[PDB]
Protein backbone atom coordinates (compact mmCIF):
# COMPACT_ATOMS: atom_id res chain seq x y z
CA UNK A 1 0.00 0.00 0.00
CA UNK A 2 2.82 2.61 -1.27
CA UNK A 3 0.23 5.42 -2.09
CA UNK A 4 -2.22 5.48 1.07
CA UNK A 5 -1.57 9.03 1.90
CA UNK A 6 -0.62 10.29 5.40
CA UNK A 7 -2.23 13.17 5.56
CA UNK A 8 -5.11 12.98 3.39
CA UNK A 9 -8.48 11.45 3.53
CA UNK A 10 -8.99 8.23 1.37
CA UNK A 11 -11.59 4.76 2.66
CA UNK A 12 -10.00 1.80 4.14
CA UNK A 13 -11.57 0.07 0.70
CA UNK A 14 -12.87 0.86 -2.32
CA UNK A 15 -13.81 3.98 -4.74
CA UNK A 16 -14.49 7.39 -3.79
CA UNK A 17 -15.21 10.47 -5.63
CA UNK A 18 -16.91 14.45 -5.10
CA UNK A 19 -17.21 15.55 -1.47
CA UNK A 20 -20.64 15.34 0.09
CA UNK A 21 -23.23 16.86 2.25
CA UNK A 22 -19.77 18.48 4.43
CA UNK A 23 -21.48 20.23 8.04
CA UNK A 24 -20.19 21.24 10.62
CA UNK A 25 -22.79 20.46 14.18
CA UNK A 26 -21.74 20.49 17.79
CA UNK A 27 -17.75 20.03 17.39
CA UNK A 28 -17.94 17.40 15.36
CA UNK A 29 -17.05 17.82 11.12
CA UNK A 30 -19.11 15.71 8.60
CA UNK A 31 -17.17 14.61 5.54
CA UNK A 32 -19.72 12.62 2.97
CA UNK A 33 -18.88 11.60 -0.41
CA UNK A 34 -19.44 9.55 -3.42
CA UNK A 35 -18.53 6.12 -2.60
CA UNK A 36 -19.14 2.71 -4.07
CA UNK A 37 -18.91 0.33 -1.00
CA UNK A 38 -19.07 -2.51 -2.96
CA UNK A 39 -15.60 -2.27 -5.07
CA UNK A 40 -12.72 0.19 -6.05
CA UNK A 41 -14.54 0.99 -9.40
CA UNK A 42 -17.01 3.85 -10.02
CA UNK A 43 -20.34 2.23 -8.99
CA UNK A 44 -23.16 1.61 -6.96
CA UNK A 45 -23.24 5.79 -5.76
CA UNK A 46 -23.70 6.03 -1.98
CA UNK A 47 -23.13 8.65 0.80
CA UNK A 48 -19.74 7.47 2.32
CA UNK A 49 -19.35 9.49 6.01
CA UNK A 50 -16.34 9.87 8.13
CA UNK A 51 -16.00 12.43 10.96
CA UNK A 52 -13.12 14.55 13.08
CA UNK A 53 -12.94 17.20 15.43
CA UNK A 54 -9.79 18.76 13.46
CA UNK A 55 -10.71 18.30 9.66
CA UNK A 56 -7.30 16.75 9.65
CA UNK A 57 -7.85 13.46 11.49
CA UNK A 58 -11.23 11.28 10.28
CA UNK A 59 -12.75 8.13 11.81
CA UNK A 60 -14.62 6.41 8.60
CA UNK A 61 -17.85 5.63 9.83
CA UNK A 62 -20.68 3.38 8.09
CA UNK A 63 -22.35 4.47 5.01
CA UNK A 64 -24.86 7.19 5.72
CA UNK A 65 -27.16 6.89 2.93
CA UNK A 66 -27.28 3.59 0.97
CA UNK A 67 -27.99 2.98 -3.02
CA UNK A 68 -30.86 0.56 -3.20
CA UNK A 69 -32.82 -0.95 -6.65
CA UNK A 70 -34.59 2.29 -7.20
CA UNK A 71 -32.09 4.72 -6.88
CA UNK A 72 -28.14 5.58 -6.45
CA UNK A 73 -26.97 8.64 -4.46
CA UNK A 74 -25.54 11.01 -6.62
CA UNK A 75 -23.56 14.21 -4.91
CA UNK A 76 -25.49 16.65 -2.70
CA UNK A 77 -25.07 18.56 0.43
CA UNK A 78 -26.16 18.79 4.40
CA UNK A 79 -27.83 21.63 6.86
CA UNK A 80 -28.57 21.67 10.21
CA UNK A 81 -32.15 22.22 9.94
CA UNK A 82 -31.92 23.61 13.68
CA UNK A 83 -35.66 25.10 14.04
CA UNK A 84 -36.91 22.37 12.40
CA UNK A 85 -38.64 23.96 9.33
CA UNK A 86 -38.46 20.21 7.64
CA UNK A 87 -40.49 18.95 10.41
CA UNK A 88 -38.07 15.60 9.96
CA UNK A 89 -37.35 16.04 13.49
CA UNK A 90 -38.47 17.70 16.62
CA UNK A 91 -37.84 21.30 18.30
CA UNK A 92 -36.08 19.55 20.83
CA UNK A 93 -34.31 17.18 18.39
CA UNK A 94 -33.77 19.18 15.13
CA UNK A 95 -32.33 17.04 11.82
CA UNK A 96 -29.53 17.05 10.36
CA UNK A 97 -31.27 16.74 7.11
CA UNK A 98 -28.98 15.99 3.69
CA UNK A 99 -30.57 16.87 -0.10
CA UNK A 100 -29.05 14.86 -2.23
CA UNK A 101 -29.80 13.96 -5.99
CA UNK A 102 -31.29 10.40 -6.35
CA UNK A 103 -30.27 8.65 -10.03
CA UNK A 104 -33.15 6.71 -10.88
CA UNK A 105 -32.64 3.23 -11.97
CA UNK A 106 -34.81 1.46 -14.21
CA UNK A 107 -36.85 -0.16 -11.65
CA UNK A 108 -37.60 3.41 -10.01
CA UNK A 109 -41.16 5.14 -10.64
CA UNK A 110 -39.51 7.73 -12.60
CA UNK A 111 -36.52 5.93 -14.60
CA UNK A 112 -33.52 7.76 -15.40
CA UNK A 113 -34.44 10.65 -13.78
CA UNK A 114 -31.93 12.95 -11.89
CA UNK A 115 -33.91 14.38 -9.14
CA UNK A 116 -33.50 15.75 -5.53
CA UNK A 117 -34.34 14.00 -2.43
CA UNK A 118 -33.73 14.17 1.22
CA UNK A 119 -32.40 12.07 3.85
CA UNK A 120 -31.97 13.08 7.37
CA UNK A 121 -30.39 11.92 11.08
CA UNK A 122 -31.94 12.82 14.70
CA UNK A 123 -28.81 11.35 16.39
CA UNK A 124 -26.27 13.84 14.83
CA UNK A 125 -24.80 11.65 12.06
CA UNK A 126 -24.89 8.14 13.72
CA UNK A 127 -28.20 6.72 11.76
CA UNK A 128 -29.95 7.90 9.00
CA UNK A 129 -33.38 7.50 6.56
CA UNK A 130 -34.91 8.46 3.44
CA UNK A 131 -37.81 10.64 3.19
CA UNK A 132 -40.71 9.15 2.62
CA UNK A 133 -41.75 12.36 -0.11
CA UNK A 134 -38.72 11.53 -2.46
CA UNK A 135 -38.09 13.19 -4.56
CA UNK A 136 -38.63 16.58 -3.24
CA UNK A 137 -37.67 18.49 -6.57
CA UNK A 138 -37.86 17.17 -10.05
CA UNK A 139 -37.41 18.16 -13.48
CA UNK A 140 -37.96 15.56 -15.57
CA UNK A 141 -34.33 15.54 -16.69
CA UNK A 142 -31.48 13.31 -16.50
CA UNK A 143 -29.10 15.74 -15.23
CA UNK A 144 -30.28 17.76 -12.63
CA UNK A 145 -28.18 17.74 -9.76
CA UNK A 146 -25.73 18.51 -7.17
CA UNK A 147 -28.28 20.53 -4.50
CA UNK A 148 -26.03 22.49 -2.36
CA UNK A 149 -28.17 24.38 0.19
CA UNK A 150 -27.52 27.07 2.32
CA UNK A 151 -30.21 29.74 4.47
CA UNK A 152 -30.73 33.39 3.01
CA UNK A 153 -32.04 35.96 4.73
CA UNK A 154 -32.78 39.11 2.82
CA UNK A 155 -35.01 41.88 1.16
CA UNK A 156 -36.35 38.33 -0.76
CA UNK A 157 -37.80 36.59 2.26
CA UNK A 158 -35.58 34.20 4.79
CA UNK A 159 -35.71 31.39 3.16
CA UNK A 160 -33.80 28.44 1.81
CA UNK A 161 -31.71 28.36 -1.39
CA UNK A 162 -30.54 25.09 -3.32
CA UNK A 163 -27.94 25.54 -6.23
CA UNK A 164 -27.91 22.65 -8.11
CA UNK A 165 -26.83 21.88 -11.93
CA UNK A 166 -28.43 21.11 -15.24
CA UNK A 167 -25.09 19.95 -16.15
CA UNK A 168 -25.55 19.36 -20.13
CA UNK A 169 -27.19 22.81 -20.24
CA UNK A 170 -23.61 24.19 -18.42
CA UNK A 171 -26.59 26.22 -15.89
CA UNK A 172 -26.86 26.50 -12.52
CA UNK A 173 -30.57 26.57 -11.33
CA UNK A 174 -31.51 28.47 -7.81
CA UNK A 175 -34.47 27.10 -5.85
CA UNK A 176 -35.87 28.32 -2.69
CA UNK A 177 -37.99 26.52 0.12
CA UNK A 178 -39.60 27.11 3.47
CA UNK A 179 -39.39 23.67 4.59
CA UNK A 180 -36.25 21.87 2.00
CA UNK A 181 -40.01 20.18 0.77
CA UNK A 182 -41.36 22.16 -1.61
CA UNK A 183 -39.06 24.09 -4.02
CA UNK A 184 -39.81 27.00 -6.08
CA UNK A 185 -37.34 27.96 -9.03
CA UNK A 186 -35.73 31.33 -8.79
CA UNK A 187 -33.69 32.16 -11.29
CA UNK A 188 -30.97 29.84 -14.02
CA UNK A 189 -27.65 31.10 -14.21
CA UNK A 190 -25.36 30.56 -17.20
CA UNK A 191 -23.66 29.82 -19.05
CA UNK A 192 -20.70 31.48 -18.49
CA UNK A 193 -16.72 31.31 -18.37
CA UNK A 194 -15.60 27.56 -18.78
CA UNK A 195 -17.79 25.42 -20.28
CA UNK A 196 -16.44 22.68 -22.22
CA UNK A 197 -17.64 19.79 -19.94
CA UNK A 198 -20.90 19.31 -18.17
CA UNK A 199 -21.33 21.46 -14.87
CA UNK A 200 -21.28 19.90 -11.24
CA UNK A 201 -21.35 20.51 -7.88
CA UNK A 202 -21.82 24.26 -7.75
CA UNK A 203 -21.70 26.00 -4.58
CA UNK A 204 -22.76 30.25 -3.66
CA UNK A 205 -21.49 31.79 -0.15
CA UNK A 206 -20.55 35.40 0.82
CA UNK A 207 -17.42 36.46 2.14
CA UNK A 208 -15.62 39.34 3.43
CA UNK A 209 -13.13 41.21 1.38
CA UNK A 210 -9.66 41.78 2.70
CA UNK A 211 -11.49 41.05 6.60
CA UNK A 212 -13.75 43.66 6.04
CA UNK A 213 -17.22 42.80 6.92
CA UNK A 214 -18.49 46.11 5.17
CA UNK A 215 -17.10 44.50 1.38
CA UNK A 216 -18.41 41.59 0.72
CA UNK A 217 -19.13 39.14 -2.48
CA UNK A 218 -21.19 36.27 -3.37
CA UNK A 219 -18.86 33.61 -4.55
CA UNK A 220 -20.34 31.14 -7.22
CA UNK A 221 -18.30 28.00 -7.23
CA UNK A 222 -18.98 25.44 -10.52
CA UNK A 223 -16.87 22.59 -11.11
CA UNK A 224 -16.80 21.42 -14.69
CA UNK A 225 -15.30 17.90 -16.13
CA UNK A 226 -13.90 17.78 -18.80
CA UNK A 227 -12.86 21.94 -19.85
CA UNK A 228 -10.12 22.62 -17.24
CA UNK A 229 -7.25 25.14 -18.22
CA UNK A 230 -5.05 22.06 -17.23
CA UNK A 231 -7.08 19.13 -19.04
CA UNK A 232 -10.18 17.38 -17.74
CA UNK A 233 -11.47 18.07 -14.74
CA UNK A 234 -11.64 21.67 -12.66
CA UNK A 235 -13.43 23.78 -10.53
CA UNK A 236 -13.85 27.13 -11.51
CA UNK A 237 -15.60 30.26 -9.40
CA UNK A 238 -17.48 33.39 -10.21
CA UNK A 239 -17.31 36.72 -7.91
CA UNK A 240 -20.64 39.09 -7.91
CA UNK A 241 -23.74 40.06 -5.84
CA UNK A 242 -26.56 37.69 -4.79
CA UNK A 243 -30.03 39.63 -4.25
CA UNK A 244 -31.90 36.81 -2.81
CA UNK A 245 -33.43 35.57 -6.36
CA UNK A 246 -30.22 35.67 -9.09
CA UNK A 247 -26.34 35.76 -9.08
CA UNK A 248 -25.49 39.02 -10.78
CA UNK A 249 -21.48 38.17 -12.21
CA UNK A 250 -18.91 40.67 -11.88
CA UNK A 251 -16.27 38.37 -13.18
CA UNK A 252 -17.89 37.07 -16.56
CA UNK A 253 -15.17 37.04 -19.35
CA UNK A 254 -17.72 35.34 -21.28
CA UNK A 255 -21.06 35.12 -21.54
CA UNK A 256 -22.76 32.16 -22.66
CA UNK A 257 -21.16 28.69 -24.32
CA UNK A 258 -17.61 29.48 -25.00
CA UNK A 259 -17.10 30.38 -28.66
CA UNK A 260 -13.05 28.98 -28.49
CA UNK A 261 -10.24 28.45 -25.77
CA UNK A 262 -8.95 32.00 -26.54
CA UNK A 263 -10.06 33.31 -23.02
CA UNK A 264 -9.43 30.16 -20.83
CA UNK A 265 -6.56 32.27 -18.63
CA UNK A 266 -8.72 34.37 -17.81
CA UNK A 267 -11.65 32.18 -16.03
CA UNK A 268 -11.82 32.20 -12.15
CA UNK A 269 -10.16 28.97 -11.59
CA UNK A 270 -10.17 27.14 -8.47
CA UNK A 271 -6.62 25.31 -8.72
CA UNK A 272 -4.35 24.98 -11.50
CA UNK A 273 -3.77 21.48 -11.68
CA UNK A 274 -4.95 18.28 -12.66
CA UNK A 275 -6.39 17.11 -9.35
CA UNK A 276 -8.50 18.88 -7.57
CA UNK A 277 -12.55 18.40 -8.77
CA UNK A 278 -15.94 18.69 -7.09
CA UNK A 279 -14.69 21.16 -4.44
CA UNK A 280 -17.07 22.11 -2.18
CA UNK A 281 -17.43 23.74 1.13
CA UNK A 282 -18.43 23.00 4.77
CA UNK A 283 -21.79 24.33 6.38
CA UNK A 284 -22.84 25.78 9.86
CA UNK A 285 -19.17 26.42 10.04
CA UNK A 286 -19.25 29.60 12.39
CA UNK A 287 -18.79 33.33 11.48
CA UNK A 288 -18.79 33.27 8.26
CA UNK A 289 -15.57 31.15 7.93
CA UNK A 290 -15.51 29.03 4.58
CA UNK A 291 -13.66 25.47 4.39
CA UNK A 292 -13.68 23.33 1.09
CA UNK A 293 -12.37 20.27 0.35
CA UNK A 294 -12.28 18.83 -3.24
CA UNK A 295 -11.63 15.25 -4.64
CA UNK A 296 -8.02 15.09 -5.92
CA UNK A 297 -8.36 13.28 -9.16
CA UNK A 298 -9.26 14.27 -12.59
CA UNK A 299 -12.01 12.02 -14.61
CA UNK A 300 -9.44 11.53 -17.42
CA UNK A 301 -8.08 9.07 -15.71
CA UNK A 302 -9.05 8.04 -11.89
CA UNK A 303 -10.22 4.52 -13.03
CA UNK A 304 -6.69 3.60 -13.56
CA UNK A 305 -4.98 5.53 -10.74
CA UNK A 306 -2.72 2.24 -9.33
CA UNK A 307 -3.96 2.09 -5.85
CA UNK A 308 -4.99 -1.02 -5.19
CA UNK A 309 -8.30 -1.87 -3.08
CA UNK A 310 -9.10 1.62 -2.35
CA UNK A 311 -9.05 4.68 -5.24
CA UNK A 312 -8.89 7.76 -4.60
CA UNK A 313 -7.87 10.37 -1.88
CA UNK A 314 -9.46 13.74 -0.60
CA UNK A 315 -7.45 17.17 -0.79
CA UNK A 316 -6.31 19.05 2.09
CA UNK A 317 -9.21 21.48 3.56
CA UNK A 318 -8.96 24.58 2.24
CA UNK A 319 -9.62 28.17 4.24
CA UNK A 320 -11.09 30.23 1.33
CA UNK A 321 -11.60 33.95 1.33
CA UNK A 322 -12.00 37.02 -0.58
CA UNK A 323 -8.70 39.45 -1.06
CA UNK A 324 -8.17 42.57 -3.66
CA UNK A 325 -5.02 43.14 -5.10
CA UNK A 326 -3.88 45.81 -7.68
CA UNK A 327 -8.24 46.22 -7.52
CA UNK A 328 -9.32 43.14 -8.42
CA UNK A 329 -11.41 40.56 -6.04
CA UNK A 330 -10.21 36.95 -6.09
CA UNK A 331 -10.12 34.10 -4.13
CA UNK A 332 -7.18 33.02 -1.46
CA UNK A 333 -7.45 29.64 -0.70
CA UNK A 334 -5.06 28.31 2.08
CA UNK A 335 -4.31 24.66 2.98
CA UNK A 336 -5.39 23.55 7.02
CA UNK A 337 -2.38 22.62 8.04
CA UNK A 338 -1.75 18.68 9.08
CA UNK A 339 1.57 18.83 9.95
CA UNK A 340 2.34 21.07 13.10
CA UNK A 341 5.35 22.48 14.47
CA UNK A 342 5.74 20.47 17.76
CA UNK A 343 5.03 17.28 16.36
CA UNK A 344 7.21 17.52 13.16
CA UNK A 345 10.89 17.41 12.90
CA UNK A 346 12.19 20.43 11.13
CA UNK A 347 15.25 21.26 8.70
CA UNK A 348 15.67 24.85 7.66
CA UNK A 349 18.46 26.00 5.11
CA UNK A 350 19.07 29.84 5.47
CA UNK A 351 19.64 32.63 3.50
CA UNK A 352 22.31 32.10 0.74
CA UNK A 353 23.01 32.41 -2.67
CA UNK A 354 21.86 29.62 -5.64
CA UNK A 355 24.70 29.44 -7.89
CA UNK A 356 23.53 28.02 -11.45
CA UNK A 357 22.29 24.19 -10.46
CA UNK A 358 20.65 21.87 -8.22
CA UNK A 359 21.14 22.84 -4.18
CA UNK A 360 20.29 19.30 -2.64
CA UNK A 361 18.09 19.22 0.65
CA UNK A 362 19.49 17.19 3.31
CA UNK A 363 16.12 15.67 4.51
CA UNK A 364 14.39 12.77 2.49
CA UNK A 365 10.42 14.11 2.03
CA UNK A 366 7.80 12.02 0.92
CA UNK A 367 5.33 13.09 4.03
CA UNK A 368 5.99 16.30 4.33
CA UNK A 369 5.55 20.04 4.31
CA UNK A 370 8.14 22.62 2.64
CA UNK A 371 7.57 26.69 2.97
CA UNK A 372 10.41 28.54 0.57
CA UNK A 373 10.99 31.61 -0.20
CA UNK A 374 13.06 31.96 -3.63
CA UNK A 375 14.15 35.87 -5.01
CA UNK A 376 14.77 34.78 -8.75
CA UNK A 377 16.52 37.75 -9.47
CA UNK A 378 18.16 37.75 -12.74
CA UNK A 379 17.99 33.62 -13.17
CA UNK A 380 15.97 32.36 -15.93
CA UNK A 381 14.13 29.99 -13.36
CA UNK A 382 14.46 28.57 -9.83
CA UNK A 383 12.47 25.94 -8.25
CA UNK A 384 12.68 22.33 -6.43
CA UNK A 385 13.13 18.89 -7.72
CA UNK A 386 10.24 16.95 -5.69
CA UNK A 387 10.19 12.89 -4.71
CA UNK A 388 13.47 12.07 -6.84
CA UNK A 389 15.16 9.17 -7.31
CA UNK A 390 17.24 7.36 -9.58
CA UNK A 391 14.70 7.68 -13.04
CA UNK A 392 11.89 10.10 -11.21
CA UNK A 393 11.51 13.13 -10.14
CA UNK A 394 8.50 16.08 -10.29
CA UNK A 395 9.67 19.62 -11.20
CA UNK A 396 8.36 22.46 -9.61
CA UNK A 397 9.88 25.62 -12.06
CA UNK A 398 9.26 29.65 -11.35
CA UNK A 399 10.46 30.77 -14.81
CA UNK A 400 11.33 34.47 -14.60
CA UNK A 401 11.10 34.75 -18.90
CA UNK A 402 6.81 34.35 -18.77
CA UNK A 403 6.17 35.01 -14.88
CA UNK A 404 5.13 30.96 -14.93
CA UNK A 405 5.31 28.74 -12.09
CA UNK A 406 4.97 25.24 -13.55
CA UNK A 407 4.60 21.47 -12.28
CA UNK A 408 5.92 19.00 -14.44
CA UNK A 409 5.24 15.64 -13.72
CA UNK A 410 5.77 13.79 -17.03
CA UNK A 411 8.88 11.70 -15.17
CA UNK A 412 6.93 11.76 -11.34
CA UNK A 413 6.89 7.91 -11.48
CA UNK A 414 3.90 6.15 -12.95
CA UNK A 415 2.43 7.41 -15.88
CA UNK A 416 1.78 4.83 -18.32
CA UNK A 417 -1.39 3.93 -16.75
CA UNK A 418 -3.79 6.52 -18.99
CA UNK A 419 -1.93 8.04 -22.05
CA UNK A 420 -3.33 11.46 -20.53
CA UNK A 421 -2.18 11.40 -17.41
CA UNK A 422 1.39 12.58 -17.76
CA UNK A 423 1.38 16.62 -18.03
CA UNK A 424 2.75 20.08 -17.07
CA UNK A 425 0.60 22.17 -15.42
CA UNK A 426 1.38 25.96 -15.35
CA UNK A 427 -0.22 29.45 -13.36
CA UNK A 428 1.35 33.37 -13.72
CA UNK A 429 2.33 34.07 -10.20
CA UNK A 430 3.57 37.75 -10.36
CA UNK A 431 6.83 38.40 -7.80
CA UNK A 432 5.70 40.35 -4.82
CA UNK A 433 8.63 42.48 -3.18
CA UNK A 434 10.92 40.42 -6.02
CA UNK A 435 9.87 37.05 -4.31
CA UNK A 436 8.52 34.02 -4.82
CA UNK A 437 6.75 31.97 -1.50
CA UNK A 438 5.95 28.93 -1.86
CA UNK A 439 4.06 26.21 0.68
CA UNK A 440 4.32 22.69 -0.54
CA UNK A 441 2.44 19.66 0.52
CA UNK A 442 3.98 16.37 -0.14
CA UNK A 443 1.92 13.14 -0.07
CA UNK A 444 2.77 9.96 -0.60
CA UNK A 445 0.60 10.22 -4.28
CA UNK A 446 0.54 13.59 -4.43
CA UNK A 447 2.13 17.65 -4.76
CA UNK A 448 -0.36 20.81 -3.71
CA UNK A 449 1.19 23.66 -4.52
CA UNK A 450 0.48 27.16 -2.56
CA UNK A 451 1.81 29.86 -4.03
CA UNK A 452 2.16 33.32 -2.59
CA UNK A 453 0.39 32.90 0.46
CA UNK A 454 -2.66 30.90 -1.35
CA UNK A 455 -3.49 33.50 -4.38
CA UNK A 456 -3.01 30.13 -6.84
CA UNK A 457 -2.83 26.81 -5.99
CA UNK A 458 -1.54 23.12 -8.26
CA UNK A 459 -3.08 19.86 -6.96
CA UNK A 460 -1.07 17.18 -9.22
CA UNK A 461 -1.42 13.31 -8.05
CA UNK A 462 2.24 11.81 -8.88
CA UNK A 463 3.22 7.97 -8.28
CA UNK A 464 6.61 7.60 -7.38
CA UNK A 465 8.74 5.26 -6.13
CA UNK A 466 8.94 4.38 -2.56
CA UNK A 467 12.77 5.49 -3.15
CA UNK A 468 12.01 8.93 -4.64
CA UNK A 469 12.57 10.91 -1.29
CA UNK A 470 14.97 13.38 -2.69
CA UNK A 471 14.15 17.23 -2.75
CA UNK A 472 16.89 19.92 -4.37
CA UNK A 473 16.46 23.17 -5.04
CA UNK A 474 17.39 24.53 -8.08
CA UNK A 475 18.83 27.77 -10.08
CA UNK A 476 19.25 28.25 -14.02
CA UNK A 477 22.00 31.06 -14.54
CA UNK A 478 23.42 33.22 -11.92
CA UNK A 479 21.82 35.60 -9.04
CA UNK A 480 19.05 33.79 -7.61
CA UNK A 481 18.76 33.76 -4.14
CA UNK A 482 17.46 31.28 -1.55
CA UNK A 483 15.04 33.72 1.14
CA UNK A 484 15.08 30.34 3.33
CA UNK A 485 13.64 27.09 3.10
CA UNK A 486 12.13 24.90 5.97
CA UNK A 487 10.58 21.23 5.79
CA UNK A 488 8.71 20.01 8.13
CA UNK A 489 7.75 15.62 8.48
Amino acid sequence: DQYRPAFHYTAERNWLNDPNGLVYLNGTYHLFYQHNPFGADWGNMSWGHATSRDLLHWDEQPVAIPCDEHEAIFSGSAVFDQHNTSGLGTAANPPLVAIYTSAYSDAAPLPGRQAQSLAYSLDEGRTWTKYHGNPVLDRASADFRDPKVFWYDGGAGSYWVMVAVEAVQRQVVLYKSADLKAWEHLSTFGPANATGGVWECPDLFELPVDGNPEDNRWVLIVNINPGGIAGGSAGQYFVGEFDGVAFHSGSTVTEGLQKDSSRMREYGWLDWGRDYYAAVSFSNVPDGRRIMIGWMNNWDYARETPTGGWRSAMSLPREVSLTRVDGKVMLRQQAIDPLPERETGHVRLGPQPLASGVLDVPAAASVARIDVELEPGAAAGVGLVLRAGDDERTVLRYDTSDGMLRLDRRESGQVAFHETFPSIEAMAVPLQGGRLRLRVYLDRCSVEVFAQDGLATLTDLVFPGEASTGLAIFAEGEGAHLVVLDVVG
